[PDB]
């Protein structure tokens, strides 16, 4: 439902810039590479993820690894996405990301999606299973703060709608697309490839 919503407005993103490199942070079962991998620009597809379990003319490969160490072979791309990520990231992790993500790795584009807390209606189905939450305001702080401290330029979107009878405050997920002001524009491996295809 949302996630498919999610997926669809990074492929429409995809469709829409034509990036050759993109990677997917904290990738989970790989669903997002999955449907990206349909249009014939990309030409290097990376998933990375913390958890091995669930990774178990065209690159494809999933990295075992943290969004929170520098590993070489993930400079110089064209997207980066970040979805539904950075609400399970600890204080210190959520502190060292956007050093690593933005100052170290620096692609063209960066997409960040994250629940908006504020979001109405809430739909009753649990809160226990994410760190925190952000509201739009706290996400937009954050996001216009890295913008102006890496030099990228910060479109805020999302998906899901309220219903038709709702007042509206914002969408169910919020999103940040970053794109790199100007556009484009030693060996670090540290991640494990856990994954691999070329043809
Ligand atoms: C809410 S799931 C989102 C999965 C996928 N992006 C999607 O939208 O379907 C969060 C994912 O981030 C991964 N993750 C959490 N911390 C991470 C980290 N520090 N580095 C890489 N992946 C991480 C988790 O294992 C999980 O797969």
């Amino acid at each position: 439902s949302l996630y498919r919503q999610r997926y669809q407005f990074v492929k429409n993103l995809v469709d829409q810039h034509e990036p050759k490199k993109v990677a997917d942070l904290g990738c989970g079962d790989t669903s997002l590479l999955r449907l990206l991998k349909v249009n014939p620009c990309i030409e290097l597809l990376v998933g990375v993820d913390i958890n091995e379990d669930k990774l178990r003319n065209l690159t494809i490969t999933l990295y075992h690894g943290s969004v929170v160490e520098r590993d070489s072979r993930l400079l110089g791309f064209d997207l980066i996405t970040c979805i539904e990520l950075i609400e399970h990231l600890d204080s210190g992790d959520l502190a060292r990301f956007p050093e690593v993500v933005f100052g170290y790795l620096s692609p063209s584009m960066i997409v960040i999606s994250t629940p908006n807390s504020e979001f109405n209606p809430l739909f009753p189905s649990r809160d226990s299973d994410h760190k925190f939450e952000w509201t739009r305001m706290e996400f937009q702080t954050w996001a216009l703060y890295v913008a102006n401290r890496y030099d990228y330029s910060v479109e805020f979107t999302g998906v899901g709608e309220p219903p038709a009878g709702a007042e509206n405050v914002g969408y169910c997920t919020q999103i940040g697309i970053f794109r790199k002001n100007g556009g484009k524009a030693h060996d670090q491996h540290v991640y494990k490839a856990v994954f691999t295809t070329s043809y």
